[PDB]
């Protein structure tokens, strides 16, 4: 304990692979160290070569697992440090590791694929590349999970979800069709880190376009992603709503599987959750919904989650309220004139025209193009003088006039147009 780097370097140079071991183990404790770990000085004393040439030492198991532990601790670290492993020729050492008979050793390698795997889309690629996945997903193959270990098992699903990680690229589509089965495995396991990191691969996997929604969709998820949704811990809640929130950016079709599955019986106590970012991303979600069919609209209005909508609305933080707006422009554009009626009869005018005094230039004209949309189902009606009455008893005009001295063209052209329109003569 407490070597310099002198040492390390001193006892790694000789010619005794018993002192190698020494030295490799003092660097691993030396990198594990938790305040300003010498990653770099251990960078530029050449060691990284020299760790990665023991890797192969499968004669002496220990000084593989010291310098797997010491390599990862550097690949655990920056962009730059994570490259530095990589251009040490890790990776291929790492893979075949993964086959080593001392779970210890393999489940290092495992833990080091996913540092590297993670830190980005080219190297993510190159891991693939190499050929990790088929002995990942080797490691799994067992009749029942629950017979590995659990630390074990907690570190190859983090591992297979940061293969599943990152844009521009995405994942291969070939990759993604081979790990796909696995994780559907580890979704349906009971432990709650397990299903936290498949989630957040689910998360990943749904992050993109439609077709790579339906990889997903189509085997089965769904389902299960909507009870995870209503887990207790947070830590799986959290990427079950973002994986469900990616989908329903999709097709009408993948929408109503979320529908189909029993999503909106949830969303009443997460449009309410005291975890500012789940209210935030339930909101998102409710956007996507009320932008679909009419029938999914009304099974929003079904759920009873309209006045949930208007809460949300009236009270939240500013980012959720942006959400909010945008769910109600969507179900004005799209919905019959029953169920705009409706949302208006749930309050939606008097928080609509309050936020028309937020200094957020893009929340204005979403509201105001809700307001036409609803001032159109009241031309159907000839309801217009009531709704301009109601608008203009919370200080709707105040705040609508106000909005023509605005210094933003596409605000005024709106605004005056309502003015004109619906308060004239
Ligand atoms: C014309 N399409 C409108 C629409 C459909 C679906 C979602 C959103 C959205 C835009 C910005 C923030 N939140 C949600 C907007």
């Amino acid at each position: 304990v407490n070597w310099s780097v002198e040492d390390i370097v001193k006892g790694i140079n000789s010619n005794n692979l018993e002192s190698q071991l020494q030295a490799t183990q003092a660097a691993r404790k030396l990198l594990s160290r938790e305040k300003q770990p010498p990653i770099d000085n251990i960078i530029r004393a050449g060691l990284i070569p020299k760790f990665v040439s023991f890797l192969g030492k499968t004669d002496c198991s220990p000084i593989q697992f010291e310098s797997a532990w010491a390599l990862t601790n550097i690949a655990s670290g920056t962009s730059e440090q994570t490259k530095a492993v990589v251009d040490g020729g890790a990776i291929p050492a790492f893979i075949s590791l993964l086959a080593s008979p001392h779970a210890h050793i393999s489940e290092q390698a495992v833990w080091a694929l996913g540092n590297i795997a993670g830190d980005g889309s080219a190297f993510r690629d190159l891991v693939i590349k190499h050929g990790a996945i088929d002995p990942l997903l080797a490691l799994l193959a067992v009749p029942d999970l629950s017979t590995l270990a659990c630390g074990y098992l907690r570190n190859l699903t983090w591992t297979l979800s940061n293969l599943c990680r990152n844009k521009n690229p995405a994942p291969p589509l070939d990759a993604v069709e081979q790990i796909l089965p696995t994780l559907v495995r580890l979704l349906h396991h009971n432990d709650p880190e397990v299903l936290a990191d498949s989630c957040w691969a689910i998360s990943y996997l749904t992050d993109g376009p439609n077709e790579r929604i339906e990889m997903v969709v189509k085997k089965g998820v769904v389902p299960q992603l909507v009870k995870l949704l209503g887990a207790t811990e947070l830590p799986i809640v959290t990427p079950a709503l973002r994986a469900i929130g990616n989908i329903v950016t999709g097709t009408d079709e993948q929408t109503q599987k979320v529908i189909d599955a029993g999503a909106l019986a949830v969303f009443p106590s997460l449009l309410t959750n005291p975890k500012t970012n789940i209210q935030k991303e339930a909101t998102w979600t409710m956007s996507n919904i009320t932008a679909g069919r009419q029938d999914q609209i009304q099974q929003v209005v079904n759920h009873g989650l309209v006045p949930f909508l208007v809460g949300v609305l009236s009270k939240a933080d500013f980012k959720t309220q942006k959400e909010a707006a945008w769910a109600i422009t969507n179900y004005t554009s799209g919905g019959t004139v029953e169920q705009i009626v409706y949302l208006v009869h749930c309050g939606i005018i008097e928080p609509l025209m309050n936020l028309l005094s937020a200094k957020d230039t893009k929340i204005i004209q979403v509201i105001l193009d809700a307001i036409s949309n609803i001032f159109q189902a009241a031309e159907k009606l000839g309801e217009t003088e009531k709704l301009s009455i109601m608008i203009e008893e919370c200080g709707g005009l105040d705040k609508i006039e106000a909005l023509q001295r605005h210094e933003n063209e596409s605000v005024y052209k709106a605004s005056l147009n309502l003015i004109e329109k619906y308060f004239s003569v």
